[PDB]
């Protein structure tokens, strides 16, 4: 029932040519000035990148050859629409004028690289590569024109249309440098414009090393905190710069700063807002050599860890032609398991340093590891990231968290089982009657009151090679006479009504069997207990008889304060009327 | 003040000399091979849309028969990754220039229809991505030309001879590297064609069984789909196992073409996955917002001949039209979901009960006015003029408005029968303009975000009674004088109740707008007040004289003054609770249970 026509039948008939690979140019240019970009802005980063790598070659050969200054200067004329960038950088003679912007895929700043020494300053931030990047001027201009001066014993015009062609001759007078003049289309006088142009540096090039000046005025007042050393930084600095790389205008509740050079070379800066977030609602930026790759990176970190703030720079992480987008690599992949790793130890660490500021941490951003234990499908990552829970428990006072390496650590010598009980409130897993079953005979359970705990531990399964298991006055006439009473006028409430001696000064509670039909009726089968004891309670059974219409309310009220004492109800509001028509009865 | 180095001063000096761009072909197989796809699989898809051009060139040759087909074979063995196209075929001129020739691209001049996915001309070499060696065996049409094969290492040379036994197409053969042995499998090949290439218009096989290639709906009539076609679809490219309540399949040539299909899952939206979804293609090509945050529940495809795509077919490149073709979008699922409130307003009624949330969103998340009220245009709410149950909109409430009116008049309470008996609906009867009824928990938080709808204020029923002190209060008791305490006794108790309350009230103040009620707390921001509460103020308490429960209050001062200040201590907990000003309401039933054993003797 297949069917393949893929066989073995072809031979090699006769000789063989042959030929090299070939490349048409004009198609070529069109490719990289039109189909490599996903935004036109782009042609902003890279006429920057190139100017900074002027730069940085000039800073290198003056190390050794030492004899201006650097930077870059730009300039838009809004009535010709001209977009004018020059560096005082090395420049270019004219032969690397028409090597270098000639051909495409041939890069200078490349061949520079290679032969420079791995530990030299310039080996880290020269951004060039490929070898198509200038030619992103012709995506937004009809007409580029560069004048550029070397820096040894004449200056040359390289002026091209992007139509395959390009002229060079002699001109002056060239300042030390490169100066490029784009004049721009019709449909791109966007970037002649002050403004716009301000909006495009701050985004990519915001961080470049050398000053960048508009018209006359310096931009990039910023600098990379990731490159320094972390003691060098104050808590001034980072807060800072947390509002910036976020977006936000709070503080960072925590600050992790790694530096490590194991995998690549890992510059990031990882921040925590104090604020919570909510409904009415940036990320974590992927840097490159000062340079931004994605406003929210994708790859570098697991889902659980979006939460995060801040930036993450690597020198040697593979780029995608486009600068936008990471390679398929097994670095990357690797890059995201340290990361996690360090996130939870340094997570960790600050529940030690300050388990009050820790509390605070987990009640907001609990969801997060609870999304990230049901989300992976690694059980040894499952286990690390439970290591950040916080529970309540049966062996301790109320208002108390504890982990569950806490709890493993008191268990009896001879038992290896986690037992936990999810339940709303702690008045409904107290009085649980499967929890009344682990008080005598077994010992300690989890008190898990947050929003999705029960499938968080469900997903867990496993955690320290142990099994997690979900645990689950008036006569004795005169009683019987009012319950008989309490479950007509209350048919279609409850399910059972009981007499407990646990209830003192509440003259009534709720218990629930199951805790998870108390979730779906917080979205039932409650168990009203009664005291034979209380003066409400005596107050109803002399009343159910004598005036049957005012027992009625108490009765309602009753229920209703048990509902409320318990959390089932925590907004009672349709009681308040049915309330003051008792209040008045009594006061008559 | 300024320093800037630019200045003209540049003169040409002499003639000019004239060259030609020039490529540095090794690094540029170098940079298709390693820097230009960001995944690796995607050398299947461009294998296979080159096989599609090679069957629609011969597709449209064969109408001046033959099987026309594309087979995948996996040798997990010899880790060696096989296709064959039955197409037109290279002769040996198109083996040297279309494939031998980086960007030059046959199916560009073969022009002269929109079923050519080619375009660039280098989508050929995404091979050498996972293969050290590919084999090329192609056979032209039936002509004057034999067969050949073409071979390379991927390293700047290639080498093509004749070759025997070559049948009508092309066989492209990778030896996979060491580093891509995933390639060689029968499922994870079979995972990359259902992914990018399950739209192809013609049958695949892989290692002999026929791959089930579905068809693109969304480039189809609407009126030639069954509500069965929708089902299956939906299931596909939401991977569900429900089926679609609502089905949008939305086509346009202005101002943009847009081919594209919507559903709405009737299941409800989980909770989980909230906190924590529409594909976009291009020529029956995966391509990977479009839409709004608010309507990340509609689940479809989306295609568009106007978003130009990148070299690696895997980026839109004007953002600007994402940004327009989205707001288009956004006015036609908003007309769509108007149009289903008309034709059946009790599923609209559970649409709305189910994704209402997405609503309130898009309303508060937005920075656009008139975005706001489009998205309001679809909330749903009861009206005091109409029975209880039924659903109304602000368009019919504005209808309804005369022609004196300028402001919308809400209320909000968990249900109706609280909105009909409200204490602050009670004060409001005593106008005659309509109040809407809204019971959802986020209802006055849209509705304040919302602020306004055609040019009228919403109001809410809590701030209409606070402003209404500040205007002329003449308004009169529901009871005659002779039900109510006199000026001299309502003083007596209004002064006894500022000192019982000091430090918890601002003022208290006689009311004549309550009938059942005997107390109510008003706050001039009330919508504000209640939504800072879900984490003291300055609240204002205005009793009832007539009520029973405040005229035995004054006489409870008197007769048994701890009494009356546990009375009054519950009135105000009431009067906070129906106002959703509340705290806690467990430590309070303390108090209550104390207030009904001393009242019951
Ligand atoms: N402003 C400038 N001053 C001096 N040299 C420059 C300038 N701009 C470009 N060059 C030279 O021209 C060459 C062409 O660079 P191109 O922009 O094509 O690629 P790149 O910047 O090296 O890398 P990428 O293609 O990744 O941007 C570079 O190697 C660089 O040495
Ligand atoms: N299997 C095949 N049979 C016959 N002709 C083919 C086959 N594969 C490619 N060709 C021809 O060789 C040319 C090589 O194109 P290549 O795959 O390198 O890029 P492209 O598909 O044209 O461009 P892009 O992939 O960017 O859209 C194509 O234009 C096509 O006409």
């Amino acid at each position: 029932t297949l069917h393949n026509i893929i066989t073995d039948t072809e031979n090699v008939q006769g000789s063989f040519s042959k030929h090299e690979f070939q490349a048409e140019t004009k198609k070529l240019l069109d490719i990289v000035a039109r189909s490599l970009y996903s935004e036109k802005e782009v042609f902003i980063r890279e006429l920057i990148s190139n100017g900074s790598d002027a730069l940085e070659k000039l800073r290198h050969r003056m190390i050794t050859a030492g004899g201006a200054p650097m930077e870059i200067h730009l300039q838009t004329d809004s009535v010709k629409g001209t977009f004018t960038i020059q560096d005082t950088g090395v420049g270019m003679n004219k032969e690397d004028l028409v090597s270098n912007l000639g051909t495409i895929a041939r890069s200078g700043s490349k061949a520079f690289l290679d032969a420079l020494q791995n530990q030299a300053e310039a080996s880290s931030s020269i951004i060039g590569q490929f070898g198509v990047g200038f030619y992103s001027a012709f995506m937004v201009a009809d007409k580029v024109e560069v004048y550029s001066q070397s820096a040894e014993a004449p200056g040359y015009k390289w002026s091209s249309d992007g139509s395959g062609v390009f002229e060079v001759a002699e001109a002056s007078g060239v300042r030390q440098g490169t100066k490029i003049v784009l004049h721009l289309k019709d449909d791109c006088k966007e970037f002649s414009s002050e403004d716009r142009v301000k909006e495009v540096v701050t985004k990519y090039s915001n961080f470049v090393s050398f000053p960048i000046f508009l018209n006359g005025r310096r931009l990039n007042t910023l600098q990379a905190l990731w490159m320094m050393e972390p003691k060098d930084i104050s808590e001034w600095q980072h807060e800072e710069f947390y509002r910036y790389v976020a977006q936000a205008y709070d503080k960072p509740r925590y600050t992790l700063h790694y530096r490590a050079d194991a995998p690549l070379n890992i510059r990031s800066i990882f921040y925590v807002p104090e604020m919570k977030p909510s409904m009415f609602d940036s990320s974590v930026a992927l840097y490159s050599r000062k340079i931004l790759i994605q406003t929210k990176a994708t790859d570098i970190l697991p889902k659980w860890l979006r939460f995060l703030r801040g930036v993450v720079d690597s020198e040697d992480i593979p780029l995608n032609l486009s600068r936008e987008l990471l390679q398929e690599s097994a670095l990357i992949r690797k890059l995201r398991d340290v990361l996690q790793q360090r996130v939870i130890r340094f997570l960790l660490d600050q529940s030690k340093k300050d388990p009050e500021k820790y509390a605070r941490f987990f009640e907001d951003y609990g969801l997060f590891m609870r999304e990230g234990i049901v989300t992976t499908g690694e059980q040894s990552v499952k286990e690390d990231i439970a290591k950040l829970l916080r529970f309540e428990s049966s062996a301790l006072p109320a208002g108390q968290q504890t982990s569950l390496m806490e709890y493993s650590s008191r268990m009896k010598a001879g038992t290896r089982n986690i037992y936990y009980l999810c339940a709303p409130n702690r008045h409904l897993a107290e009085h649980s009657p499967y929890f009344e079953a682990m008080k005598q005979k077994d010992m300690e359970v989890l008190f898990c009151f947050e929003q999705f705990d029960e499938l968080t531990l469900l997903h867990l399964r496993e955690f320290d090679r142990k099994k997690l298991i979900s645990a689950e006055r008036l006569s004795s006439e005169q009683a019987e006479d009012l319950l008989a009473w309490m479950r007509n006028a209350l048919v279609q409430r409850v399910t059972n009504i009981k007499v407990t001696p646990r209830l003192d000064t509440h003259p009534a509670m709720i218990t629930v069997l199951e805790m998870g039909a108390a979730r779906h009726f917080l979205r039932l089968q409650p168990t009203l207990e009664i005291n034979t004891g209380h003066d409400l309670i005596k107050k109803l059974h002399a009343l159910k008889d004598s005036n049957p219409e005012l027992a009625q309310l108490l009765l309602e009220q009753i229920y209703d304060n048990a509902m409320i004492a318990a959390g089932l109800n925590e907004d009672p509001r349709p009681m308040i009327s049915r309330l003051n028509q008792l209040l008045t009865r009594a006061l008559e």
